[PDB]
């Protein structure tokens, strides 16, 4: 019953935090308000995060995704909507991220970005990361310059975690 039991974080910025942990693990232990879902702009939950998350849900989330897109319409890159977050979340803001591998402009993430400041917590992974094709590292970095509100960011990535760390402990005064 208790929401948001963020615990773990690393703080880069009074705003952005991160911590090495599977999402929807997290999402159990946390029981955020609201989760980010990396959505494709057809809200078809398959691969990488969408996949994981929709799964999570027996596929609850895809059903009310379908039942939107009838009714909506498809997303554009860099959009997003809020939909049920079912036994993730009490929410789910479905964003888009632009798709590297098919052509999509990298800057969109500013707008993809931009959907977090709509909510006040946030647990999220990084957009357009797995075959979206960004590097993580950049899409941290438009996260940090982006985000307002607080945004918990979990990774399944040890490399760039630790990366984050080290830039963390070098940003240090």
């Amino acid at each position: 019953e208790p929401v948001n039991q963020f615990t773990g974080y690393l703080k880069l910025t009074d705003n952005v935090a991160i911590k090495c942990v599977d999402i929807v693990k997290e999402a159990q232990s946390a029981n955020p308000m609201v989760i980010v879902n990396a959505a494709n702009i057809h809200l078809k939950h398959g691969g990488g995060v969408a996949g994981a998350l929709n799964k999570a849900t027996n596929g609850a989330m895809q059903k009310e995704s379908d039942d939107y897109i009838k009714l909506n319409g498809p997303l554009t890159v860099g959009g997003s909507c809020l939909l049920s977050g079912h036994n993730l979340a009490k929410k789910c803001l479905h964003v888009v991220g632009p798709n590297l591998n098919a052509g999509e402009d990298i800057q969109l993430l500013k707008a993809a970005y931009e959907n977090f400041n709509s909510q006040d917590i946030l647990l999220a992974p990084l957009l357009s990361a797995g075959i979206f094709g960004a590097k993580p590292l950049q899409s941290l970095q438009v996260c940090v310059q982006t985000v307002r509100t607080q945004v918990y960011i979990a990774v399944n990535d040890k490399a760039l975690y630790e990366q984050v760390v080290m830039d963390y402990l070098d940003n240090l005064k």
